[PDB]
């Protein structure tokens, strides 16, 4: 028995009230559905502006868990998405992990008709259907007719 | 030298003025070196807002460009940078390939003390030297102190 | 019972999750210290993208409550700081109303040393004790020894 | 008669002398004032704290001095200082003129191409004729800022 990986990428370990109120609700929904969920704030352990000495050892240690994750799930909200989130989601791109992202803000920063935001955010989706692979409610989040569930059971 | 080729990731196709102004004395200092220079841009059309029929092929193909080039060379300007960059800059550190930054705005936009930007654009680069790849100036660039340079004499 | 009025400038009604659970912590710290809270996405009804007629009636109200309010309370967070919450923020300034930040995100997003973030979001504040001013989080709100409590006793 | 000219473009060297004079010198030509900030207040580099309050003020007091604003809303999203100002030249009720010429739609509705925050100064209707999309639109005779100065 081996459960599945997620790395739970967001911004939200950067604020205080966000990493308390926003993150919990979110780690719950993925183990509901019997994930385990790497969330890199309390795994790399950043609480603040991290050290000069630190600094690449974070890099390291998040650079690590996306080569070791089965699937992303980046929280992809904010005009424009987290840079930190989309350099790790470009990783999991290149080395062929299932990809799932979430934006739950009603606002649309994109440079194109087809998608809600930049279009290289999809790159890893397929042509048809990505919008399987997008979330836009932590209740659709346990969706069984929704990509992430069909990841795990199929 | 050997004629290497560079994927030029730059936010600067979206501006009318950027496109027109900015990109050619980028491009013409990486040509200056012996690089063939792949700007995504030009290489692929990207003119306007991406046509609902178009986004598809122009995220596999910025994709494919940079599973096909020796190194990215990222212009990683704005507050934040771009996320468009930012995924290209993540699918070339997974793959392994040359990694060389480009920010000649002052302003610093970092969640730590030792980059000047968010840790994880650094962490395909050197925890020592890291700097040689980080050029601040369109004149930097053609320096042989820095590592584009001896990345090309190598 | 006089009441002093704040207007709640904040991006958290863009995300669903950021509405229910970040706003009402802040309103509640608000209105344990006597304040009359001002809340924009309360007020306004704007729950998706606005319509292109209810686009200019969520404009000029948000713009009479700045200016029919006796300070603003902005939260600056995110890198960079929603543009929205900084046009309010800048009527508040031109209309010599009552300034007080809050920021719990660690990152900084500045073009100087002195302030965590532009220097012009600090304009209507003093030059010295301008950190009174700035709040960096939600249990900071009721120190008796910061701005927004002075600012109710006279 | 007098334009603050608010952008983002004086961050970046290469911005600061290749984007910055074509849009001067076309104010200019209609016959403006044109106030840079990061030229007129000659501070370009991670202002030293002793100076940043300094810095701060003196474009405050150039938007209030001012008659309008030029603000360059380009980027996703637009710089905060050039909102910040913006938001000033509103409450100020000086003159408002916008500038974006790049084609990323970053909006929280359907009819403005930004947050509908950064048109409260324009009028409901025709909007548009104060949203120029190109540095050779500044010179439009059919647009705002041309009829702006001829009464
Ligand atoms: O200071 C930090 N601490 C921990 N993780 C990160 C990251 C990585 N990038 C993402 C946020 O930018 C986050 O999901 C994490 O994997 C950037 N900066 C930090
Ligand atoms: O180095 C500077 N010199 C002059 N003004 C500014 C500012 C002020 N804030 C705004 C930030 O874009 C800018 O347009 C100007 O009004 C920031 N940095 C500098």
């Amino acid at each position: 028995m081996k459960r599945k990986i997620i790395f739970l990428a967001s911004p939200y370990g950067f604020s205080q009230q966000q990493k308390t109120l926003l993150l919990p609700p979110i780690v719950r929904a993925l183990e509901a559905l019997g994930i385990e969920v790497w969330e890199p704030f309390a795994r790399n352990n950043q609480i603040d502006f991290s050290q000069a000495d630190w600094a690449y050892r974070v890099a390291q240690a998040d650079l690590q868990d996306v080569k070791n994750c089965d699937g992303i799930f980046a929280v992809v909200n904010g005009t424009p998405p987290d840079e930190g989130v989309m350099v790790e989601l470009g990783m999991a791109i290149a080395l062929n992990k299932a990809i799932f992202l979430f934006r739950d803000d009603f606002r649309r920063c994109s440079d194109n008709e087809r998608y809600p935001l930049n279009l290289m955010l999809f790159a890893g989706l397929p042509e048809i259907g990505w919008e399987n692979y997008y979330y836009t409610s932590v209740d659709e989040i346990q969706s069984h007719d929704k990509a992430l569930y069909k990841w795990l059971t199929g």
